[PDB]
């Protein structure tokens, strides 16, 4: 294959130097998807002819010396969760009742708009759980997205299809969305790099309600290299007056790749003082943290002092996400797609529990959750009063086995403590409360399966996160572990 395992940086140079046509990039990527995706079950929509059309036009511009974009010829896919691209489907993570829906003219999600704007080629959409409402990827319409490191296990979620394609070498970058960790969760379970930007760094369009009570929502890349993530972030970030959090700031993310971390003060936590975390993960992260000490950074353990239990916090997150989920379900029912009645089977019971719970949620309850959120925000800020960076495990547990009922979920206990199987073990959701940028960096393998370390920066310190990530990547590479999916039976 001319493109299998090639980086985005490599493909851009192959295309711009005219070593390979955009046409061949598309046909070769299609070959890989048809050959390798049957096992992964990561792709839920194929836009092959559209990509072929775009490649023909890109090829003409290249041969004629007309202007081309920063990501010219890079193949990618977007996530099927609140997906908006004209003419494309949007099933909200495998809701069968929505299978015939198609995007209206002029309405775009950020990832497909901006990536295609710089001449990346969109080949289709990737699998997500229903309404993104769990840290695994499975649903009863498309099924589970499986882990390239072991297909008996789940890829993670909700951006599981995105991470699976990237970890299997099929595309160098894929788009994720993140409301409780969905860029970072599947990255951790698949040995890939998931970058969740500062709130307001990448435009997020929430309509009809831009002022909803949900957590911070992000769009961001999943890649195999930090450089590819920096390139994608150069495209994705930027001012958009229609996002009420948007930052009117221009950055060069590639400028941070060679910065290093010498002299940086780094805080370390193994469980944020409140989560049950599998011991093997704690040990791996303790080792990973010491990589920064060899690089000239000063690392020490920190206590965030979070006064809430992890169950209180996951319950609050579920209610926060459920309110806009309910708004969507009510809107759909008004347009003739009734997920409460006729198509109730399309909604997982675990989700409907929260849908029912917030149907007439009181202002007192809304307020209590906002107070919790504020407390977590301030606990995070307390760290960045004194430290440059915070390190933690991305997740409290290793990948789970796929179920056969379309409802793969996480564990309901870790170390004998009860934990919410949908999101409780996804410690990532703290930054959806707080707004800080963070990235999941591959920390190694435990019994042949990947585990991630989360690097968190100060508010708007995206470049610090990139700098630390690239430094770690150099000193503690993870690319060798791709030998496992590269050699898997097809
Ligand atoms: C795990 C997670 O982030 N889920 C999720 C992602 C996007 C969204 O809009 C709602 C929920």
């Amino acid at each position: 294959s001319p493109v299998h395992w090639k980086s985005a940086a490599e493909i851009v140079e192959l295309v711009k130097s005219k070593q390979i046509s955009p046409r061949e990039v598309v046909e070769s990527t299609i070959d890989l998807i048809e050959q390798r995706d049957p096992g992964l079950n990561a792709v839920v929509y194929k836009a092959y002819d559209e990509a072929r059309e775009k490649a023909a036009a890109l090829e003409r511009r290249i041969m004629q010396g007309e202007p081309v974009g920063m990501l010219a010829g890079v193949p990618t896919l977007m996530k099927d969760l609140f997906a908006a691209k004209p003419g494309w489907p949007s099933t909200l993570g495998g809701i069968r009742a929505l299978k015939d829906a198609r995007g209206a003219a002029g309405v775009w999600s950020t990832y497909p708009l901006k990536m295609s704007g710089e001449d990346s080629l969109l080949l289709g959409q990737t699998n997500s759980p229903v309404y993104g409402f769990r840290g695994t990827t499975d649903n009863t319409f498309f099924g589970p997205t499986r882990n390239p490191f072991n297909l008996d296990f789940n890829a993670g979620g909700s951006s599981g299809g995105a991470a699976a394609l990237v970890a299997d070498g099929i595309v160098p970058v894929a788009g994720g969305t993140d409301g409780g960790g969905a860029i970072r969760i599947p990255a951790a379970w698949t040995n890939t790099y998931g970058f969740q930007p500062s709130i307001g760094r990448v435009p997020f369009k929430s309509r009809p309600n831009a002022f909803h009570p949900g957590p911070y929502l992000y769009e961001g890349p999943i890649t195999r290299t930090v450089r590819d993530a920096a390139l994608a972030m150069n495209v994705l970030h930027g001012f958009d007056r229609r996002d009420p959090a948007s930052l009117r700031v221009k950055l060069d993310f590639t400028s941070a790749l060679a910065q290093g971390v010498r002299g940086k003060k780094i805080g370390l936590t193994l469980n944020y003082g409140v989560f049950p975390v599998q011991q093997e993960i704690q040990d791996l992260i303790g080792k990973a943290a010491r990589v920064f000490t060899e690089l000239g950074a000063h690392v020490e353990f920190v206590d965030l002092g979070i006064p809430y239990s992890q169950k209180q916090m996951s319950d609050a997150w579920c209610r926060m996400i459920a309110i806009p989920t309910v708004a969507s379900m009510q809107a759909l029912r008004k347009e003739g797609i009734d997920l409460y009645g006729e198509h109730r089977a399309d909604i997982p019971d675990a989700l409907m529990k929260w849908i029912d719970a917030v149907a007439d949620i009181s202002v007192q309850q809304i307020s209590a959750d906002q107070l919790l959120r504020t407390t977590v925000f301030d606990c995070m800020n307390g760290v960045f009063d004194r430290f440059d960076l915070l390190l933690a495990p991305t997740l409290a547990c290793m990948p789970v086995r796929n179920a056969t009922d379309g409802c793969t979920e996480g564990p309901s206990q870790i170390n004998g403590e009860e934990i919410d199987p949908l999101i409780g073990w996804c410690m990532t959701y703290l930054t959806n409360f707080s707004g800080h940028p963070s990235a999941s960096v591959p920390a190694g393998l435990i019994d042949g399966l990947p585990a991630g370390m989360l690097i968190i920066g100060d508010r708007q310190a995206d470049l610090d996160v990139i700098a630390a990530s690239a430094a770690f990547e150099r000193a503690s590479p993870w690319s060798q572990y791709y030998d496992i999916p590269a050699g898997r039976p097809l």
